């Protein structure tokens, strides 16, 4: 709206804020990519000073001796407020502190919630009641997990989207590599180019693979409460499926592209277990290092955990551009390669031919997302109906897994996954 | 037409016949890919016996002790006739010998002319006058060089196509690797698939590269009388250009596809020197082996030879599907890699994106060509009008090179070629 912005890191004492948020905002400030009149205000329960945050986080800054002066400037633009997350007086203190800044009463306010969603219901309330700007815009950045299933995610999203408009909500997702946004971009451009030929007449099968060669790196405790379907598939792989199967948008507006994405999502039926192959990785005896340890050998993983580290799922877009064309989402950890690609196999009319869009592996994709929040571009942020459709697609399966607890097929650290995945792929027609 | 075939190797005493024709026909016979009643009759001036040809050529057969009996069968189906190439009595002796074979009077006759084209005018005459079958078909296989320019090639082709119909002429080309026919096949299938999007609206530039890492291997004497444009470009690279830029054929008939190829060729104007970059490779001082020797260090190359071992040429198809779209044919020997690929760059409407068809590097492509001659498929054999159009496109440039003798830019053994080639590519718009 104007020239003055306030970046409010809710929960600045956190681990995400220490290791990623503060270093990323510092890199954006140093490279001159933030607005010139930007203030950063941390807010949390820990009674901290800006010097405490500096000591905690500057090790992660890439702080070189040549950059001292603008680093001191950046930290001069920092302040911190201690307060509770459901205390109205604390939020009033925060609002007064923000108003006391230079043109803080007219400044745009970017709240970013480096907090567990368990407190979101409180925070989003108090903000909406005490800290929104009357003149500049107000944009909120929420973090994963966007709920756990259709029900919890609807509860959280209906609460948040009862206090803020959709163009104020930014559901950020940025944990799958520094090339994510660019991968989605090349897939959208490929959809624009190859659109006229991506039909059920030419295409016989599409895959989307997300491959990782390392395991949970002794962090399986956090991964255990989510699973590989929640971690990679119902958010990222499904979103590139949308980008592949979508119709041409009405324009280049972010909301038109997201409209076409949700229009695709509303054509996918609810996946069932007979189209799913789950898998868990075991230690490799002949390997060395972390390859000798399996998933259950992780000390943070509870004994008897049946959560999958590998998933192969078959979906179907049910319109008359794609009908009976199987979309095979295959992803997993502790595999043979670090690969992310989409490949479309054609109908042989003459072996079978494929078109392969390989994806990686300047603004590092996470810096690009913060910059997009600053600019107002919502294209790489999932919409409420988009998220609801994803959860609707994947919720009955997840409920069945949580209820019946089936053992997912074992596969060795460094393999390609269980052979049953290949059997399913070839049963739905893959060659 | 029936079950009996006679394979007449004109000039069986030759080097091509010893090193390639006889071993290939033996491999086709051993694998059971020839017709069951097939005879092989060599014909040449050297007064030889079948045992002489056996001793000469079996070293190249991959003759294993397990294959002795069918090898003896194959050689039992061989005979040889000594005669002159313009002696009517010798051709009458050959015709009588062929008639004396089992059902030779009704057999199909496949004449394949392992001779320098300098004698073709004689041979093709006498055959047409003395050795054609009255019942079975008669098919002729002619070898490179199909002339030298528009004039010599028209003379030779008008002579040959005054005695045989087009479906009896097979201009074979098979010296660029064992994957040629399959490369052309995948390019045709890519034309069928990506047709609707290969326009001047989406495409901004096409390249076609033929790259070789080794030099003339001390055989520059033969290469010197032709050049890299005659060796690779006016035959193979131009033909895949045709396969890329062509319209959809009326059917899958070989003649419809060749019709579309010649329809494309008749839209390319005559290339001029300001769109051409020629180059010659020199020895690499820091390398080892044949990389230390250049082109002129080849003892078979005449001193002062200005023939190019590298060429970068820009062509334009001039219809309204492609208009102003530059087709950049880039090829050369003694480079950094063994690559053959086509790549099409799209118009950036958002860096620039490309669609890459990489080409290699069962029936080895040369065996496939002999089998196609046996079957009557002429699709991988250039037609008379196709060859005339290629020569018309490239003849004024070749005449200018032969007349003015410009020095082609020097490039080091193992490089990518002269930088002037990149300058030209980027001047016509390549990024
Ligand atoms: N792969 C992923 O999906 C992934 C990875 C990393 C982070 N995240 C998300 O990013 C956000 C930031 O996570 P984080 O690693 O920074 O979390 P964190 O370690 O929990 O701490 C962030 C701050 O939240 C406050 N806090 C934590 N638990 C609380 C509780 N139960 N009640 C009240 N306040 C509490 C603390 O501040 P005070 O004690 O000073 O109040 C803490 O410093 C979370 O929403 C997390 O889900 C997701
Ligand atoms: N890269 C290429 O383009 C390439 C490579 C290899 C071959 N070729 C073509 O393949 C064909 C076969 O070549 P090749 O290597 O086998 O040739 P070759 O070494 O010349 O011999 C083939 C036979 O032709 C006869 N002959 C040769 N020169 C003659 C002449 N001046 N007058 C009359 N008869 C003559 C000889 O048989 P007799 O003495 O018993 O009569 C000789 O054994 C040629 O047309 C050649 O151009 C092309």
């Amino acid at each position: 709206q104007s020239d003055t912005h306030i970046f409010i890191i809710m929960g600045a004492s956190g681990d995400l804020a220490k290791k990623k948020i503060y270093p990323t905002i510092w890199w954006l400030f140093r490279d001159g990519l933030l607005p010139e009149n930007t203030f950063i205000v941390g807010y949390a329960r820990s009674r901290l000073t800006v010097a405490d945050i500096r000591k905690q986080s500057e090790p992660f800054f890439k702080a070189t001796p040549e950059e001292k002066l603008k680093l001191e400037d950046f930290f001069a633009r920092n302040s911190y407020v201690a307060g509770q997350y459901d205390d109205a007086a604390s939020y009033q203190r925060l609002n007064s502190h923000m108003n006391a800044l230079h043109l803080g009463s007219q400044a745009n306010r970017l709240f970013y919630l480096a907090l567990p969603p368990t407190v979101y219901e409180a925070v989003t309330k108090n903000i909406h009641e005490s800290c929104m700007s009357q003149i500049g815009w107000n944009r909120i950045i929420v973090e994963k997990p966007f709920g756990r299933d259709l029900q919890s995610s609807d509860r959280l999203s209906n609460h948040i989207s009862s206090l803020f408009r959709e163009d104020q909500i930014y559901r950020i997702d940025h944990y799958l590599g520094k090339e994510m946004v660019q991968n989605l971009m090349v897939l959208r451009f490929a959809n624009r180019i190859f659109g006229p030929i991506w039909n059920r007449d030419n295409i016989a099968c599409v895959i989307l693979t997300f491959k990782e060669p390392f395991g949970t790196e002794g962090r399986g405790g956090y991964f255990d409460e989510f699973g590989i379907i929640r971690d990679v598939m119902q958010n990222h792989l499904l979103q590139m499926l949308c980008l592949v199967a979508m119709e041409k948008p009405a324009s280049t507006n972010s909301d038109d592209v997201r409209d076409e994405k949700v229009k695709v999502l509303k054509c996918i039926s609810e996946v069932q277990a007979n189209n799913v192959v789950l898998g868990q990785y075991v230690g490799n005896p002949d390997g060395e290092g972390e390859a000798t340890k399996g998933y259950l050998d992780d000390p943070t993983v509870p004994r008897g955990s049946t959560t999958a580290t590998f998933a192969a799922v078959v979906l179907y877009v049910e319109n008359e551009r794609w009908d009976g064309v199987p979309f095979i989402l295959r992803c997993g950890k502790a595999l043979n390669e670090r690969k992310a690609e989409v490949r479309l196999q054609f109908h042989d009319v003459a072996k079978r031919n494929e078109l392969v869009i390989r994806l990686q592996p300047l603004p590092d994709a996470y810096e690009r997302l913060i910059l997009d929040v600053f600019c107002g571009s919502q294209m790489h942020f999932v919409r409420s109906d988009e998220l609801r459709e994803a959860w609707r697609i994947f919720t009955p399966l997840l409920h069945q897994i949580e209820l019946e607890k089936p053992k997912p097929i074992p596969y060795i650290y460094g393999s390609r996954g269980p052979t049953e995945a290949d059997e399913l792929m070839k049963r739905v027609g893959f060659q």
